């Protein structure tokens, strides 16, 4: 895709109404929300939706109840406003306490248990007691298991739609939710020669150690450029995460910009750079959209996503490396950490005209020059 296309709300048709999607956007041909839209009824007047990505599961719900709805995501917010759908940047654990009749919750099983757990907590104490709550998941991706503790968080539960492996099912709240579980965890790192201490909330990626990728795209350019070699230069990190890569680049003298699209990763970025004492900006953001059209950097770093075990670069993934390219000054300078076998030299030829392989074993780093 272009820019303009990767960046692009396409509003697409449904009975009475239109809903706007994007690539990078949760919640587009899932079938976890497409079977809570065939599933979710009206109960009571004010619902709350905890996952709703483009806004399709708990979308029957609209204009019948009041809805609100909490999305970590810039892109899925983009699109849930284009949407004319009310939506808050929040975390599912931001949720008032007893103040909703139903909530809607697509299990985040992507993002792990911890974020699970928090997410269920959170539809728990947002309901009054006798408030319902719609749960959707994917048996391959621990339907019962969830649905097992929100039975026991809540009190009856039954499946209400079954399609496959998938699953929608509906609870009633018949006894106290309990605390929210501690959510906040930190651990300490010594990279190139400097300790720093991470810190991050659940479902962020590479909880809990630094990424063995994302120091090998330090040490790569480290080497290449010099312990003195980012000073003073501005540096764009794009999809920044807790820190890994921004952290060391701003100890190192970077003026740095991370670009973020899950708030969690983007709260957790915030914490780690007051706890270690750095500066820099940790903006929440779908790839390059908070930044100005004119912004440019000496330096764009990135250990990009990838689907789990998948052969394919994803949209967001191909949309970094235009954006490097886009967005850095001539003579500026790229580095990407990737799995060995995705197939990025042919996008790096094509955005830069040539490429360089810094490292390659476990991770590839590869490297380009803004000509
Ligand atoms: C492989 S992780 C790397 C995190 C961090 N830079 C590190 O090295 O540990 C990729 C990051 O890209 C973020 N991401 C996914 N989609 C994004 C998007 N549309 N815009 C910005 N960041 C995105 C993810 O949430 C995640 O934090």
């Amino acid at each position: 895709l272009t820019r303009e296309a990767y960046h692009r709300l396409t509003p697409l048709p449904h009975p009475g109404g239109r809903l706007f999607i994007k690539p990078g956007a949760r919640g587009y041909r899932d079938p976890v929300h497409d079977l809570l839209q065939k599933t979710v009824e009206p109960f009571g007047e004010r619902a709350l939706d905890l996952n709703p990505g483009v806004g399709w599961g708990s979308l029957p719900l609209e204009g019948r109840m009041a809805v609100e709805r909490l999305e970590t995501s810039r892109a899925a917010f983009r699109c849930l406003t284009a949407s004319g759908l009310q939506a808050r940047l929040a975390l599912p654990w931001e949720a008032a306490a007893g103040a909703y009749d139903l909530v809607v919750l697509a299990l985040p099983a992507g993002r792990g248990t911890a974020y699970v757990q928090a997410s269920l907590v959170a539809a728990a104490r947002a309901l009054r007691m006798g408030g319902r709550l719609y749960l959707a998941g994917d048996k391959n991706k621990g339907f019962e298991r969830y649905f097992k503790e929100a039975r026991a968080l809540l009190g009856y539960g039954v499946v209400v739609r079954r399609e496959g492996p998938y699953r929608v099912a509906l609870l009633e709240k018949e006894k106290e939710a309990p605390p929210l579980p501690s959510l906040w965890r930190a651990f300490s790192a010594r990279i190139l020669g400097a300790e720093y201490t991470f810190h991050h909330l659940p479902g962020v990626f590479s909880a809990g150690k630094v990424d063995p990728a994302s120091l090998l795209l330090l040490e790569a350019l480290q080497e290449r450029l010099g312990p003195e070699g980012v000073r003073g230069r501005q540096v764009l990190d794009l999809g920044a995460g807790y820190g890994a890569l921004t952290l060391p680049l701003a100890r190192m003298g970077a003026e740095v910009v991370g670009v973020e699209d899950d708030l969690a990763s983007v709260l957790s970025l915030q914490k780690g750079l007051e706890a270690n004492a750095l500066k820099a900006q940790a903006l929440h953001s779908d790839v390059d959209e908070a930044l100005t059209e004119e912004a440019r950097f000496d330096i764009i770093v990135t250990n990009p996503p990838f689907h789990v075990g998948g052969a394919v670069i994803l949209d967001v993934a191909q949309a970094f490396v235009n954006v490097a390219a886009a967005r850095l000054r001539p003579g500026g300078v790229f580095f990407l950490v990737s799995n060995p076998f995705l197939k990025y030299e042919p996008l790096l030829e094509e955005k830069f005209g040539a490429f360089q392989t810094l490292k390659v074993a476990e991770y590839k780093v590869l490297f380009a020059e803004k000509r």
